[PDB]
């Protein structure tokens, strides 16, 4: 049930706009670097974000995908590998998809860009870029929404 | 050489003395917790918290020790908190493998990270729970850690090697 609507398009839009900066910032440009997204809507963020990119600094940059869930290529050694995912919880997910990228190469650094981080953490895991931060009791979820896939684009708290 | 001295024995004490604090506030005792050592140095502080821990709250903390050293002991683990402890987080590539390590023995409820110094540069989404100080580098510095279990001598320095 959804409890709260805690990001509206317009707030999804202003974030991934703002975190796109940050990116092309924090690695002085966005040479030697690629966007992972995690799972399904990890991958159209990390799209959205490489297009941003793209209109911002006038070069593409490289996106994989990479598939996990409690388990084409892209490039990896010497990259600045970003990954991308929509929301950041206990970090497990995350912690997996860094092995399975160690695996594949040996990147100059790993980044974590999220949507979302609703706190929680089970692992000693954080992200470089935040979406939004969402405060959540351990009962509640967190529902992200995108239009390539659902319709809308849309963040909420849904309680169980 | 030896730049600067960052952290003296006084410094290094008193910020222990704290992350104990922390890390008993943080999980509301330390019941179910399990301090574990990266390396020799990792090791001491590792214990130096255990012994802090157990004279604060009157109960002992199991302490393991890992040895994870990348190129260029026993006990519970499973739906535990596994707390990593080491002298510096750096690029945060061995908490990575140490992490690896910690899940071949088991499933722990988490895994906290506790060191005493972070040096910046991280090149993982890596970051520490409890740090004992924040010591702003160059990538040409380097980080000398000292503990008088190894070196006679309590002391963090900044370096140009
Ligand atoms: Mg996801
Ligand atoms: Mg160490």
């Amino acid at each position: 049930m959804q409890k709260a609507v805690v990001m509206d398009e317009q707030a999804i839009r202003r974030a991934l706009t703002r975190i796109a900066h940050e990116i092309i910032e924090r690695n002085k440009g966005i040479d030697g670097c690629v966007l992972v997204g995690i799972k399904t809507r990890g991958i159209y963020l990390a799209r959205r974000l490489a297009e941003r990119i793209e209109q911002i600094e006038g070069a593409s940059v490289p996106v994989g995908e990479l598939d996990i869930t409690l388990y084409v290529p892209f490039p990896v050694t010497e990259r600045n590998v970003i990954l991308v995912d929509d929301v950041l919880f206990t970090g497990r997910t995350v912690r997996a998809a860094m092995d399975a990228v160690m695996d594949l190469g040996r990147p100059a650094r790993i980044q974590l860009a999220v949507l979302v981080d609703r706190g929680h953490r089970e692992l000693p895991i954080r992200a470089d870029f935040v979406g939004k931060n969402v405060p959540t009791s351990r009962s509640e979820l967190i529902v992200v929404e995108l239009s390539e896939v659902d319709g809308i684009d849309q963040v909420s708290i849904h309680e169980k």
